[PDB]
């Protein structure tokens, strides 16, 4: 079966970390739908001029408006973004892919699960953090390198060194927004992909989340960093047409 795949980066990404996947993804018939968020890959907009997540999630909701249900795959903060989409567009889902994500819940903040990464103490290395009237961060090579993309193809750590450009948690945000919706969010059919060589979400980390708020299905990528749709693209596309199959 075929579905309409909306692929959403996370912060600091762009569209760009999904080119592999995409024509993997259509050669299997399936419809994809790649954004950039706001002030993320080639938009205009500076994340300087980005005052709150609903303004960084913008393409993201637009684009779910404008549907003429999809399956969403939110990868990494990216799960935050998917998860207010579904807020708002839940009969247009079919299912919420969280692919080594922040999953957040209906229970707590918004921003728990965020706060819970910060508890794992992760190690930024050479990311350079400043504020604007949020905090900022601009992610370091060598914490890119050895942290997010040691078991992808050297060319795709390049394309990240290109094309990573400054981004936000909106941590203050999440945490005084209006908690995600029963009806909303907490309707939709979930899926997390989980992979078991992150070294920046720790796979301790995302069972957590697991646990925390149990998924309708649950996949390991056995030797996913935290780029599986680079560093695993062909076993991605499998995972992600059962997903299909299950779910259309
Ligand atoms: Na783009």
């Amino acid at each position: 079966a075929t579905a309409h795949f909306v692929l959403v980066h996370g912060a600091c990404h762009g569209a760009w970390i999904w080119y592999k996947l995409k024509p993997l993804l259509e050669a299997a018939g399936h419809k994809v739908t790649a954004l950039d968020l706001a002030a993320s890959g080639i938009d205009p907009r500076q994340i300087e001029q980005i005052n709150t997540f609903d303004e960084y999630s913008e393409p993201l909701l637009t684009f779910m408006e404008s549907l003429p249900k999809v399956i969403l795959v939110g990868h990494s903060f990216g799960g935050l973004n998917i998860a207010l989409a579904a807020d708002k567009y839940p009969e247009k889902i079919s299912a919420a892919v969280f692919l080594t994500a922040l999953m957040p819940d209906t229970e707590h903040s918004p921003s728990y699960v965020v706060d819970k990464f910060m508890e794992v103490f992760p190690d930024w290395k050479d990311t350079e953090f400043s504020t604007y009237t949020i905090t900022g961060m601009l992610l370091g090579f060598k914490f890119m390198r050895e942290k997010l993309y040691q078991n992808c193809p050297i060319e795709d750590y390049e394309l990240a060194k290109m094309l990573t450009r400054p981004g936000s948690f909106f941590i203050n945000d999440l945490a005084q927004r209006p908690k995600f919706t029963e009806e909303g969010y907490g309707s939709i059919k979930r899926v997390y992909v989980w992979t078991d060589e992150d070294k920046i979400f720790p796979p301790e980390f995302q069972l957590w989340q697991i646990e925390n708020y149990k998924p309708d299905k649950v996949y390991r990528v056995q030797g996913g960093d935290h780029m599986p749709q680079l560093s695993k693209t062909n076993e991605l596309a499998e995972i992600l047409q059962e997903v299909a199959d299950t779910y259309a």
